């Protein structure tokens, strides 16, 4: 499955304080998977495209605001440094999604890659 062409999620988590929780996805060989659980993260996009999770801070203040939220040990590739880029990022989603996660999923099991993209809806 995920050797192969077939889920692909493509989301912008959306801006919360506390509340929510999220769960981590891990791929290894011998069909053996692992996850992570914890609480409310920053925000960014979440590239479940096999078993990524991206995060960004959004501003200082919001971790001052939520503190407990991504304190617990975040999976993520890259610290993924970010100054007033970061605020672009918000500008460009904001602008299009205006704040909406999002999910995708394709196969090539046809023949090149039929792919999907559903939107959230609040």
């Amino acid at each position: 499955q995920d050797l192969q062409a077939t889920e692909a999620n493509c989301t912008v988590l959306s801006v919360q304080q506390i509340g929510e929780v999220f769960e981590c996805t891990f791929t290894c060989g011998a069909d053996c998977r692992g996850t992570s659980q914890y609480p409310c993260v920053q925000v960014y996009v979440n590239n479940s495209e096999s078993n990524s999770r991206a995060l960004l801070h959004s501003d200082e203040h919001q971790l001052l605001t939520n503190p407990k939220c991504s304190y617990i040990p975040p999976c993520k590739r890259e610290n993924q440094k970010n100054l007033e880029s970061v605020m672009n990022w918000q500008q460009y989603w904001k602008d299009e999604i205006g704040s909406q996660p999002f999910t995708c999923y394709f196969n090539q099991h046809q023949r090149p890659d039929d792919v999907l993209l559903h939107r959230t809806h609040d």
